[PDB]
């Protein structure tokens, strides 16, 4: 009798080779998400659960399936799932710190380029066929010679910063704690306050966890603050911003863009969680927009896969698992 | 009597402004692109003439326009000028050395992130209002531990090198001329063979004029080399590529995308362009294109026009421009 892992998404042959002679595999081989019903179907009697991003474990859940002894996930935000009341039930919580960094990092900058200067009409325009050659159109916003603002200064907000270095822009960035002063003397990053970030950025990143001090932070009035025409790029978790306030904050004109791979519509642990994304946010025409893909790198895929499979291995073979994001 | 200036695009009111003074102006104060013949037209007694790059001028153009004395380019590549005739007929030619540089630099990294993510498509996607969370699509290719290859090192070469410096890339490079070893070392780039660069990197970027040695110097052959999904990128000049080879490559899967802000049927001064962008080649999913976009900056575009302006306004004053591309008597 193997301990039993139910793994909720699709995962590599080689994980379930590398899992299989240590446990019993209850497997979601497709590429469906399954309801919250079923998952906890298979959970009632498991001791281990490898979770991805559509996952959400509460207190209820955790309840429900006494046997669990890790819970390992294959992201970076833990959001959805109660730290808390797994530390409370003597049960791992597992997460993967540093594989999702570079490759959101690098997609956060693409969309900072692409938005600031008109990406999805542009390729439209081209593949419509009517491109006759050069015309006065399409004038947008760089970075060289413009101020960044990084709002959190963790993996990511690090990971753009190295990634904006040769750029020509003025960098800086609020946090909850200064950044150590020679990380802050080799990148060239000023620590401003948060209001003062929105008020002098031509480009403001967010590198924010999702958090109940974070949820809504961007809402309707930091947003009246900003540099008109400043553009907003959230790479992090839909509901640090307020979407609602973001979408009037670009119909008058105050806000000059907005991009994001993530949205309100997938923050779970929110009982009022919207559950679209809003038509005249998707329609408006000063947006760039992609689904999560932010660690969708093909190659870092199997190793976050890994991480999470080696994570749990190590909950079941009764040591400390080295990516815990509690202690027991 | 003031000289005439024809300005054959749309430019800046301030623009107008610093110019109106000395000059006559003619001007397209549109977003359209006029006839080579309404240009002709404006410019047969014209003293100047402020180009862009829809523009091109030849013998039979200068030989139509006896009075001309300067044209001043808003732009770098001149490729669709021809600067021998200009010289031969005591015309100033110039241009604009730096500043599209960097906005260019700037969008073909943006292209490469774009075409490597499928920006395009995800973009699309969540536009559609079919987004249900994270989901197993659009996985793609990122520049971390990835070999980037550049054809060419000069103003675009490094500036885009210099912008990939935190990248976590392995930087290689084809020049006719290598650059200095402190240089090579600072910025990690490595001097490889032509071949070479295309049969190793994961990412090319092309960073060339375009002239008699580079027309369709990225050919068959050279596609041929290139490792399966191998990302090509082209913010210079559309005829630096063959289109038709690169079409061929993606439709077999060799090549796995191709971007370009740049096109073969925009390069006037080829008798045999292309008239239009293939439809097969705009029909292709591993594909990113912009609409010769590299300088459209706001801020940046002002300054090329005022670059051009300040060159015209010096040459109509009997000196020579500061970046006249030809030397007269
Ligand atoms: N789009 C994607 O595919 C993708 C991929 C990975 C991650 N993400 C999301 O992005 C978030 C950030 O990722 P990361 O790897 O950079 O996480 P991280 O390394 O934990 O960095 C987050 C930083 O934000 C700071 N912070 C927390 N609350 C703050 C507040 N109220 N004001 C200012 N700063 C605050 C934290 O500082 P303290 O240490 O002082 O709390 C921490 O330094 C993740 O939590 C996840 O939700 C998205
Ligand atoms: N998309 C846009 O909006 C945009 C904006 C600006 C420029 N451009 C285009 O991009 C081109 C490059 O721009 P740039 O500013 O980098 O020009 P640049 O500073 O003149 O650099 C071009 C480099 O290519 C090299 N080269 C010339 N012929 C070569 C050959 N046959 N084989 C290998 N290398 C060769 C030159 O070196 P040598 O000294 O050895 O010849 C030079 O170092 C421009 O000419 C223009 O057509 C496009």
């Amino acid at each position: 009798m193997l301990p039993k892992l139910v793994i909720t998404h699709r995962v590599h042959e080689e994980i379930l080779q590398l899992l299989a002679p240590h446990c019993e595999l209850i497997t979601n081989q497709t590429d469906s998400t399954l309801t919250r019903e079923e998952i906890l179907r298979r959970c009632r009697d498991a001791q281990a659960m490898m979770a991805f991003m559509p996952d959400r474990v509460d207190a209820d859940f955790l309840q429900a399936c006494p046997e669990l002894r890790v819970i390992g996930c294959a992201l970076k935000g833990f959001d959805n799932f109660d730290v808390d009341a797994c530390t409370a039930r003597g049960v791992w919580l597992t997460f993967v710190p540093d594989l999702l960094t570079v490759p959101t990092a690098e997609l956060a900058i693409g969309l900072a380029v692409g938005l600031g200067r008109h990406l999805r009409a542009a390729d439209a325009f081209v593949r419509s066929g009517q491109f006759r050659g050069w015309q006065p159109r399409f004038y947008g916003t760089g970075l060289d010679n413009a101020t960044v603002g990084f709002l959190g200064m963790g993996a990511i907000g690090l990971a753009m910063a190295d990634r904006l270095q040769g750029w020509g822009a003025t960098l800086q960035y609020h946090a909850r704690k200064a950044l150590d002063t020679q990380t802050e003397q080799r990148l060239g990053l000023r620590q401003v306050a948060c209001s003062e970030l929105f008020a002098s950025s031509d480009f403001i990143l967010l590198a924010l966890p999702l958090n109940a001090d974070t949820l809504h932070l961007v809402n309707a009035e930091l947003l009246a603050l900003v540099r008109p025409g400043a553009l907003l790029v959230n790479p992090c978790r839909g509901s640090v911003v307020d979407e609602a306030a973001v979408l009037a904050a670009l119909e008058r004109g105050q806000l000059g863009g907005y991009a994001a791979d993530v949205f309100e519509m997938e923050d779970w642990a929110r009982a009022d969680r919207p559950q679209q994304i809003d038509p005249a946010l998707l329609a408006h025409p000063n947006t760039l927009f992609t689904p999560h893909i932010g660690s969708a790198v093909r190659a870092v895929r199997l190793e976050i896969e890994r991480c999470a499979a080696q994570n749990i291995l190590q909950a079941l073979a009764g040591e400390r698992p080295i990516n815990a994001v509690n202690r027991l």
